[PDB]
């Protein structure tokens, strides 16, 4: 129905399993290496970082405080969820 992701038990584990974000930061990371650009390394990498971080992600400011986000990336992604926010949430 949908493509299988090859899962597991393996270890570092996803500190963010949060479906939101998951979802948008492999969403833009597959656009990223799509558009072949700088922005896969540091797309890839913030990714990494984001789901390394065990924080209570709710707002785009908690994905500001990585620096592994350059401003660009903190700017697209607050505006990632807050466009989704406005239009519904859920």
């Amino acid at each position: 129905a949908a493509a299988p992701v090859r899962l597991g038990r393996k270890r570092p584990l996803p500190a963010c399993p949060n479906p939101l974000f998951v979802r948008w930061l492999t969403e833009w990371r597959d656009e990223a290496t799509r558009s072949r650009r700088r922005t896969r390394f540091v797309f890839q990498k913030a990714l990494r970082s984001l789901r390394r971080y065990p924080l209570p992600l709710r707002s785009g400011k908690e994905a500001k405080i990585l620096q592994h986000f350059g401003d660009g990336l903190c700017r697209m992604l607050d505006e990632r969820l807050q466009r989704h926010r406005t239009s519904g949430g859920d």
